[PDB]
DNA sequence: ACCGAAAGTTCAC
DNA sequence: GTGAACTTTCGGT
């Protein structure tokens, strides 16, 4: 999507540390 | 069984 | 090569 499903997620971040920003569920830092 | 979240390659610059 | 990006797999309900 054009931004992460999770409401809270702003999608500039990642739990391991494989991105910078995303827009998906793909490990959302603030889910 | 279904669903939210964690997870690394990939096309674009 | 680096940079922003997603569906898959796993855990949870």
């Amino acid at each position: 999507d054009l931004k992460c499903p999770t409401p809270g997620c702003d999608g500039s971040g990642h739990i391991t540390g494989n991105y910078a920003s995303h827009r998906s569920l793909s490990g959302c830092p603030r889910a």
